[PDB]
RNA sequence: AUUUUUGUGCCCAUCGUUGGCACUAUUAAGGAAUGGAAUAUAG
DNA sequence: TATATTCCATTCCTTAATAGAACTAGAC
DNA sequence: GTCTAGTTCTATTAAAAGGCAAG
């Protein structure tokens, strides 16, 4: 039930005088620098584990004492690492001499891995453990004794404890707690436990545990027992008994021996080291005198990449081993077979040099069709054979040869349609062989050859340092505290300063390099959005209460917009332009604090100090944790369809609705509550402005930017084409040009096609690219509707941004063009600076443009959400699962339009954002038909699957319009499910305007849009309606879409609805009978 | 402990009327793709 | 126009981590 | 009375009696 997340606050440092920076900056040196000695001991004494340590140890997760040992004794790490180097053929031999026996598949599995060679390579860490013996001298009996002790106390090991905890058991010289009394203790519970099975209530219990620990009161059993430190479990019952607490709580003797006895382990010994002295003297000449805070803190760092680094290779190695036994080695010699092309004479290449055959090459398994229509062809030729009997026999023979060419070579110009092109010598080669394989062992085989390749260069993750941060905090860390905002009152005030300010103070122990002691500073920071939600003091008495989510926000309920007073608005007015955005921020704080507008924040020590230090500067972010208690009672299912260039969209059913307009969904009444779009409004003087869909200004506002741009590509139209069987025909950009500059067009849609063309004129003018360096500049930077000036976040100003990347690759690369040396970015810097920093300046906006859009798009979805939530209860926001999107086997467009989706960065950003309120929770589900479901019919109680519907006039039909709908009456089979739907789709629109497949079949274009004039025109009827794939309507039972209007379909009556609104209901609806289990 | 000028960014033919907005930070690798130049091949 | 490779660059996403809690002797 | 710097804390995964006569 409890959920945790934190909450992270970026600030500014304010800089004190040099002096004081330079001590904070000295110590973050001196931690920084210590950091890497704890990550050289660390690695040092995981080489020293053996069987003799890890005995008897947990089950772990699935993971073999090999294995445990193997990632500890050998790692991959940077060449230039001081670790030696090993060969990996050498690890088998290696781990046989240091663990006495050959390795396992595990372990064997790990040494296997895949790496680069040029930067990382194996590493003995047992040889690294042997350097720490001879270099402290340590006896290995007394450095083993220690290590096991270690593993017992998870210091090293699968699971470690926390660094802070580690840093004291193995480094603290304070009193510890005897072991052996807790040992009597906890051993004398589980006998008087034993002795008395059957007792059921606290008062009993509590009693048991007093007596085993000879005393009255759970004060004097911890003096006793426990002396320092967190109350264990055992204690605790004894407390809340004497609190009053848990006298009702139910007892369970088993559980409480059982678990009782797993603690025993641990104290059967009393901790007492043998190496920690001579450890702690090599550590103070490294870093200094010992000290838990700072030794802590640096072994925090160590530690991170050490741990993590094996917990993901171990996970790593066993997937490797389920998915090489997924592999199926028995097919091999089919593999052998078809990897035999490169071989044949088909295959013809300089050197000879083959590649990774995959199933795109052979069309997938769409082969099978392509074999049939092969076979038949072979059968007619087999069958006419019989009747020939003449000296030209070579007739016959080569319309065989010459009609399986162009029989395959259709086979692959319609697979490249909608996916990567197939291979016609592979194909043709693979026919040659068809006596010699079956064409499902050709896929079985290619499947093989693909499969093996991939799981064998799935690459190890090396252990690479952390670049680290400092945490400062209440407990257990450096000591540090923000001053709190009473504090804040009282130091101003004391100082006969404003009571209110625009700053932030903190107050941190550090060690001063010079003295090496530790002393108490105060730093300076600034942040207007730390202040809006947390830091800014309600002093007005009877001010608003503190939100349910503590963070003062506008989503919380807090608008922060009072009217600003004539002096506070003229400050605004008065600052510069670079202040003025801020200025108006903290007015506008001030003016809520004043009206008692600004509601309390409750203050705790809940925010964490992290320092990090790069060069001069310091980054302070302050964290906190936020609680969440889940809410499985939902009331609403909010559903989210996400879509690439067409808007996103939500969908609210009510489960458990009562009234009206409720529906029976197989027993569980649901209402469906609304529908809509996702849209992000920016006011500009009177007009909204959606950044999600704006496309720019028309052309007819940017007629000198247009002209300037036609002028440019005039001097530069000349361009050739080698695409035009044999002579290449000098075609004209212009005309090209004159299409994109209709005053109709969008600006974006312009300028991301000028930038192509000027692509296209540079590729004809290789040796010109210098002349474009100015017209590059005015479109993408300098110009006022350049792009760096003018974006939208919708999905054709990202392609804009994408275009602009390409053009400046294209600019240099043309620009450093000569028939060895490679093109670096070295190289194009020095070549052209400005150009190179353009390049790097797009770069930066488009990441910043993509981070907006996933915070603004989450944004949206978080607040609909709480607004329903408010309303009708909990609410479940259910995402579709979108994964393995992009893929080798399709057309290089296809994956790069793909990856603008932004469907999983959206979700993601949703589910931290819905950890911050209660009443919401995030889940996934399968996005498989949600586009064709009919909701609320679709498995209530049958499947009910529709096309997707386009509208036009017959004017706007297009012979592609045309094509698509005959494709669907064509009758050929498919595995594709939609296949049906979008049959159905055809047969029902030849029906509802009274057609027959010749109106449509066989018909000019011309023919077909007066065909359907005339019976729109007998209907008076605007437009038409026709099953088109992704298309913006689908035809629903119910009114999903707000704005739709009801048709009568083949005598069927249904909705016209957008498609996307329609979907996001199917998105709420999949499994959602599991959602009120 | 006082700096008083800044947490990070988003949108706009008019960059202001107080213009309109939004947001968990960091470390490190891995995975899957894309762009550019050129090469080989192919009907 | 397709395939495939090499080299210089890039994006979007995933998965290991960090951002401790509760306590008391002893220092004020 | 307070505050810090030091300590230990959490999973669950246990064993064996019970079930049978005269002696």
């Amino acid at each position: 039930n409890a959920s945790e997340t934190r909450k992270a606050y970026t600030t500014k440092m304010i800089p004190r005088s040099h002096d004081r920076m330079k001590l904070l900056g000295n110590f973050m040196d001196y931690l920084m620098d210590g950091t890497p000695i704890f990550f050289e001991l660390w690695n040092q004494f995981g080489g020293g584990i053996d069987r003799d340590i890890i005995s008897g140890t947990a089950n772990k997760d699935k993971i073999s004492d090999d294995l445990l040992l193997a990632v500890n004794w050998f790692k991959v790490m940077p060449i230039n690492s001081k670790p030696q180097g090993v060969s990996p053929s050498n690890l088998a031999n290696l781990f046989q001499q240091y663990s006495g026996s050959e390795p396992d598949i595990q372990a064997q599995e790990y040494f296997a891995s895949n790496f680069d060679t040029e930067k990382h390579q194996w590493k003995d860490m047992r040889v690294e453990y042997e350097r720490l013996l001879a270099e402290l001298q340590l006896s290995r009996s007394d450095m083993h004794h220690d290590l096991k002790l270690m593993y017992k106390e998870k210091c090293i090991g699968l699971s470690l404890s926390t660094a802070h905890y580690i840093t004291s058991v193995m480094f603290g010289t304070g009193a510890k707690n005897n072991r052996q009394t807790k040992h009597q203790f906890y051993s004398k519970v589980i006998q008087l436990l034993e002795e008395s099975t059957q007792i059921n209530s606290v008062e009993q219990l509590a009693s048991i545990i007093l007596k085993a620990g000879d005393c009255d009161s759970y004060r004097k059993l911890r003096i006793r027992c426990s002396r320092k430190g967190a109350t264990p479990s055992i204690l605790k019952i004894v407390q809340d008994y004497e609190l009053g607490t848990n006298h009702d709580d139910e007892v369970n003797v088993p559980s409480l021996i059982a678990n009782l006895k797993e603690k025993l382990g641990r104290f059967e010994y009393e901790c007492e080291w043998k190496c920690m002295e001579k450890i702690k003297a090599f550590l103070a000449s490294k870093v200094g005198p010992y000290y838990l805070g700072s030794y802590s803190a640096m072994l925090e760092n160590a530690l991170s990449p050490i741990k993590g680094m094996t917990t993901k290779n171990c996970k790593f190695v066993l997937k490797q081993i389920d998915a090489k036994n997924d592999i199926k080695y028995e097919n091999e010699p089919f593999g052998k077979i078809v990897e035999g092309f490169f071989d044949s004479p088909y295959f013809e290449s300089d050197t000879n040099v083959k590649w990774v055959l995959h199933p795109h090459h052979i069309g997938e398994s769409n082969i099978k069709t392509l074999w049939e229509d092969l076979n038949a062809i072979h059968s007619k030729y087999e069958e006419d054979i019989a009747s020939l009997s003449e000296d030209k026999k070579e007739k016959r023979i080569k319309v065989y040869q010459g009609d399986v060419c162009q029989t395959i070579n259709t086979y692959c110009e319609e697979v490249g349609k909608e996916a990567k092109t197939p291979l016609v010598q592979l194909l043709r080669y693979l026919y040659s062989r068809k006596d010699d394989i079956a064409v499902d062992k050709i896929i079985d085989g290619i499947t093989f050859l693909s499969k093996k390749h991939k799981v064998e260069k799935q690459k190890i993750n090396p252990v690479i340092q952390k670049y680290p941060s400092f945490n400062f905090g209440n407990n257990s860390k450096l000591l540090g505290k923000i001053i709190s905002p009473k504090d804040k009152l009282k130091h101003n005030l004391k100082c006969n300063r404003n009571q209110v300010d625009n700053y932030i103070w903190i107050e941190i122990k550090v060690l001063n390099t010079k003295t090496m002691r530790w002393e108490k500073h105060h730093y300076a920071l600034s942040s207007t959005r730390f202040l809006e939600e947390v830091y800014y003091p309600a002093t007005s008495e009877n001010p608003p209460d503190a939100l349910a989510a503590r963070f003062r926000t506008k989503t919380n309920g807090y608008e922060g917009k009072p009217a600003l007073s004539a002096e506070q608005i003229e400050q605004i007015r008065s600052a510069p332009v670079g202040l003025r955005k801020v200025k108006k921020r903290q007015m506008r704080l001030e003016a809520a604090r004043q009206q008692n507008l600004l509601p309390r924040y409750t203050w705790g020590k809940d925010f964490n100090i992290n320092i990090c230090k790069r060069g001069n500067n310091f980054e302070v972010t302050l964290a906190t944790k936020v609680k969440k208690k889940k809410e499985k009672n939902y009331k609403v299912v909010l559903g989210y369809d996400a879509n690439i260039v067409r808007k996103n969209t939500y969908a609210a059913i009510e489960a458990h609705a009562n009234g009206d307009g409720v529906i029976d969904y197989n027993d569980l009444p649901v209402k469906p509550i609304e529908s809509g779009f996702v849209t992000v409004e920016s006011q500009v003087r009177d007009k909204s402005y959606d950044q999600l869909s704006y496309n720019g200004v028309k052309l007819l506002y940017c007629k000198p930017h247009v002209e300037s741009r036609r002028s440019f590509l005039e001097k530069y139209r000349n361009g050739t084409m080698k695409d035009n069987r044999g002579n290449n025909i000098q075609i004209d950009f212009m005309k090209d040009f004159e299409a994109i500059a209709d005053d109709e067009t969008s600006l974006y849609y312009f300028n991301m096609k000028y930038c192509k063309l000027l692509q296209s004129s540079i590729r004809n003018h290789s040796s010109q690219a210098k002349e474009y360096r100015e017209e590059i500049f005015e479109l993408l930077r300098d110009g006022k509707l350049s792009v760096l000036k003018l974006s939208s976040l919708s999905n054709l100003s990202f392609v804009m941004f994408k275009v602009a990347k390409s053009l400046i690759g294209t600019y240099f690369g043309h620009l450093l063009k000569k028939p060895a040396p490679p093109i670096t970015d070295e190289d194009k810097q020095k070549a052209d600076p400005e150009m190179f920093a353009l390049r790097l300046a797009l770069e930066e906006k488009r990441l910043n443009k993509v981070k907006s859009k996933k915070e603004v798009i989450a944004n949206k979805i978080v607040a609909k959400a709480l607004e329903l939530r408010d309303k009708y209860g909990p609410v479940l926001i259910k995402g579709e699962n979108i994964s393995d999107t992009t893929k080798k086997g399709k057309k290089s467009s296809t994956n790069s339009f793909l990856m603008d989706w932004l469907a999983r960065g959206v979700a993601n950003k949703v589910k931290e954002m819905v950890m911050m309120h209660q009443g919401l929770e995030f889940v996934e589900v399968n996005p498989n038909f949600t586009s064709h479901q009919d909701p609320f019919v679709h498995k209530n109680p049958e499947n009910t699957f529709r096309a997707r519907y386009s509208r036009c006039t017959p004017s706007e039909l297009t012979e592609k319009n045309r094509k698509e709908i005959l494709s669907f009456l064509s009758d050929k089979p498919s595995k594709r499910p939609t296949n049906a739907y979008y049959n159905e789709g055809a047969m029902a629109f030849l029906a509802t305007y009274g057609l027959k497949k010749n109106d449509v079949l066989g018909v000019s274009l011309e023919k077909f849009k007066q065909i359907m004039a005339n019976i729109l025109h007998q209907r008076s009827e605007d437009q038409l309606l026709f099953p088109s794939r992704g298309g913006m309507f689908y035809l629903a039972t119910y009114k999903l879409d707000a704005d739709a209007t009801s048709v009568n379909w083949n005598g069927k009556q249904f909705w016209v609805c957008n498609a996307d609104l329609v979907a996001a209901y199917n998105v709420g609806l999949v499994d959602i009978q599991k959602d009120f289990k």
